[PDB]
């Protein structure tokens, strides 16, 4: 069988993807939604931190249509690097989705080793594009290939025939209830109605989406730019105004994955743990608890207010929150856990890809029909 199963969840940030690896469970990754014009041939998750690529597609046009390209965090260092350019408040930027998109298809199926693969697509509507509409321009073969990095001389074959939108369908929430262990398991809690948020607390923005009959009441569901961004970027205006005394992160993924992470992970698994934040620069090691905690603080609490008054707005039965925020700011949100109208995924590790993990049990229950 050679059959790459996947949820994908792209943004702006990034291109996310959840898909059932050789042992069957869930793997789950992200790539920068970055491209960059690369020459014809070279000069945990480490086999994304260099991806150059050419890609073959029907899909693309043009200069794009078969050559060479960085994707993701190796061309967010690119002089030339394309980014989604948002404003002040397709066509020339779809290779800006489709191309991490292909890329992170490849990406798994080199992690299962497969070199052919038909992917099945499982995704989630845009913020004219009618859903088969979407579907169209992924629909066919796509070659991937690996000019460098961990992967370098695989070529990956795409076959895209098939693929929802997961358009009203509650296959949005799917991730709350199941989980993938080889198969599907039901999840030990969720204590579940007919009437249910989902908020995705996300990098540059919060979808506040509602559910009635499991089905998108699109005028009360919402999409505002309350993300985690702009807290992390006064954290970290706040972290170097303090080293200014007699910059430490590159990204704010950086600031995420070696100062962040590792605190909220040991929170999670012991109620009682207090947080330690200490940044190394140059010949100084400082501590920067009260100022990281701060920032997550007054983020959750901005969540705190933002999640009451979409429940008011909605008077939802449930409000499920999820997403990379309720990690970000699980200081001061993991207090959700009390209140009863409120709902955090159980497996707290996996908030982040929720939405992609959805699809992709979407997309497993499609396949057994
Ligand atoms: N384990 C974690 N601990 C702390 N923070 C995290 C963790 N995982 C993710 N985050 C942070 O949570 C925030 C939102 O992450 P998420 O992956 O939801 O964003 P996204 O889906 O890319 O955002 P958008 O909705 O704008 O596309 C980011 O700032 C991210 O770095
Ligand atoms: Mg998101």
């Amino acid at each position: 069988k050679n059959m790459l199963l996947g949820g994908f969840d792209t943004g702006n940030i990034k291109a996310k993807i959840s898909f059932l690896n050789e042992k069957g469970n869930i793997e789950s990754f992200a790539i920068p939604t970055v491209i960059a014009e690369a020459p014809p041939a070279k000069i945990k998750d480490e086999d994304i931190e260099l991806l150059h690529v050419r890609i073959i597609s029907n899909s693309l046009d043009g200069d794009a249509r078969s050559r060479a390209w960085y994707v993701g965090a190796y061309a967010k260092d690119q002089e030339d690097r394309q980014e989604p350019t948002v404003d002040e408040m397709s066509q020339k930027n779809k290779k800006l989705h489709l191309i991490p998109l292909f890329t992170s298809m490849a990406v798994a199926a080199a992690r299962i080793g497969k070199e052919e693969v038909s992917v099945p697509f499982s995704g989630g509507m845009p913020i004219l594009r009618g859903e088969e509409q979407i579907l169209e321009m992924l629909y066919g073969e796509h070659t991937v290939e690996f000019l460098d990095g961990t992967y370098e001389g695989k070529k990956i074959k795409i076959t895209i025939n098939d693929g929802t939108m997961n358009v009203e369908g509650v296959s949005s929430v799917l991730a709350i209830l199941f989980d993938i262990v080889n198969g599907e398991i039901v999840e030990v809690e969720g204590m579940d109605g007919e009437s249910y948020a989902i908020n995705d607390l996300g990098a540059g923005t919060s979808d506040n989406a509602f559910f009635e009959d499991g089905e998108l009441n699109k005028k009360l569901s919402t999409n505002t730019d309350l993300g985690t961004n702009k807290y992390i970027d006064e954290i970290l205006k706040n972290i170097k105004e303090r080293f200014m005394e007699n910059s430490p992160f590159k990204t704010r993924e950086d600031f995420i994955q070696r100062l962040v992470m590792p605190e909220v992970e040991k929170m999670i698994e012991d109620d009682t743990y207090k947080p330690t934040f200490s940044v190394k620069w140059g010949p100084v090691k400082e501590n920067v608890t009260d100022i990281v905690m701060d920032g997550m603080l007054k983020y959750a609490e901005d969540q705190k207010a933002s999640l009451d008054k979409f429940w008011d707005k909605t008077n939802a039965d449930k409000n499920i929150v999820v997403g990379g925020g309720v990690l970000f700011g699980y200081a001061g949100l993991r207090d959700l856990k009390e209140q009863d109208g409120f709902i955090l995924p159980k497996n707290i590790q996996e908030s982040a890809y929720f939405t992609s993990r959805s699809y992709l049990i979407a997309n497993l229950l499609e396949q057994l029909n």
